[PDB]
């Protein structure tokens, strides 16, 4: 499937298009995620997660609570698997921030059927 | 984003342990999904049906009418569509038939549901 | 004192006769505790629990939270403290599954005390 | 507005002038909150919570899960931070058994408001 | 950790986003800190009162009687004042005409209750 992944009109060719900042000049690109990935290795977690929908929205749960406390490369990791997360949806972005008001949105939804 | 899909334990680690015919020795190889690749090229088919399984669905159902007049390179064409699913959707699958059984189950659902 | 660790039939001396997987050739050595009670610093943990079982315990207890998320090497690691718990109390499990089992059980019947 | 806390009375003056232990001649150095923000850096945490006393008590907020298992330099790393809030909070503490006192007391306080 | 201070996103960050008046491009610069440090030296008080927000808030009501005859460098020390006040609690303050309307804002808030 990864084969497909890569061809244009798949996610990483969405990927690449979405922006930095909503002022911003500067754009993802595929290395983004081996980051994450090494990030991932590097905390002790399963990469396969970023693979899957279910794997990106538990992860993005488990950073969370975490995100103030932690540091600006914290929140880019957080940003990284946000976006992934939108695009594992099927919605296109224009920037980080849209794609962190998806994740709220879902989590508005989420929130009211969690009890 | 895709990251365990090529290691063991993964898709293709299940692609190469999965039987042709449920006592054969021969698995399925690489080779075969670039084939399959090619035959929905030549039917002018959208490369997102083999980045998610709802999209293998698509190829199975318009496939699913046409396997009895089929040859057996026709049912080989669905039989990898079926494995391609069961796959992503992480069933460990040992051969050919039980991922057949999985398509047979999701098919009997729909059907139960179809009222 | 110190010289009891290795005596016949003790602890260390059982530790080798212990399959790391049910069908496999390979035994357990102290090279893998050796590994696991370095990674402890990792984790930002104290060695000396795993001089006793209620330390072993609390390891597993802070490792539980993660076991579904986490990469091969934590559970690597929680499977080698649950052999080392169940050596420990001197539960003779002849493979790691058998050990998986056992603190499980343990936790089952804690379970029904513990609200 | 930091040049401020130089002068005697301020943070830097009652930093230096606190007992590291109940016993013994050494007092706490401001090299010790270089170590311990080296630390808070490399488990991945915001330098910019460390001149804000809600900062630092989510700090030690962060800390307290793993301080049962925790390593001997994880206690003393959450120790330095427990007196950095006593010093923030201008509180005339001698010793780190003085903060911790002062500590569980403030909790105590703090429980018999929120629960 | 004073290193904060001065960090991205720290308080001497948020300093030089501030223009002096709202029809001049020169920004707020570091020394009319330094100089207020030199002018409360100059009067004999205590320069320890700029390290705090609540100090800064005790300044403008102390050099309030001031403000009516004052030259036009005791005006222009009474904004640096407010606009350290508005400093401390982080706030992106545009320009003077804002950090007076703040301190005013507050002030009508805090005047009904401090009574
Ligand atoms: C999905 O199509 C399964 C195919 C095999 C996995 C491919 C792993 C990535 C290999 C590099 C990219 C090749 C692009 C043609
Ligand atoms: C998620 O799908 C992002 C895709 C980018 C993956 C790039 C991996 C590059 C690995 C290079 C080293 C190993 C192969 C020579
Ligand atoms: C530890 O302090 C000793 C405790 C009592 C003896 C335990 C058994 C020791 C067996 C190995 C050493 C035998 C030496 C004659
Ligand atoms: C208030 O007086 C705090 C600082 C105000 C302006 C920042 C300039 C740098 C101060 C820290 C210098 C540290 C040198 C080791
Ligand atoms: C936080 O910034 C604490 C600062 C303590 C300064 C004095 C001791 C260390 C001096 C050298 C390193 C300075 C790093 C900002």
């Amino acid at each position: 499937g990864a084969r497909a992944s890569v061809l244009s009109g798949g996610e990483l060719d969405k990927w690449e298009k979405i922006r930095l900042r909503p002022g911003g000049k500067k754009q993802y690109k595929l290395k983004h995620i081996v980051w994450a990935s090494r990030e991932l290795e590097r905390f002790a977690v399963n990469p396969g997660l970023l693979e899957t929908s279910e794997g990106c929205r538990q992860i993005l749960g488990q950073l969370q609570p975490s995100l103030q406390t932690g540091s600006e490369e914290l929140r880019s990791l957080y940003n990284t698997i946000a976006v992934l997360y939108c695009v594992h949806q099927r919605i296109d972005v224009k920037d980080t921030k849209e794609a962190l008001d998806k994740i709220e949105e879902e989590q508005n939804k989420s929130k009211k059927k969690a009890q």
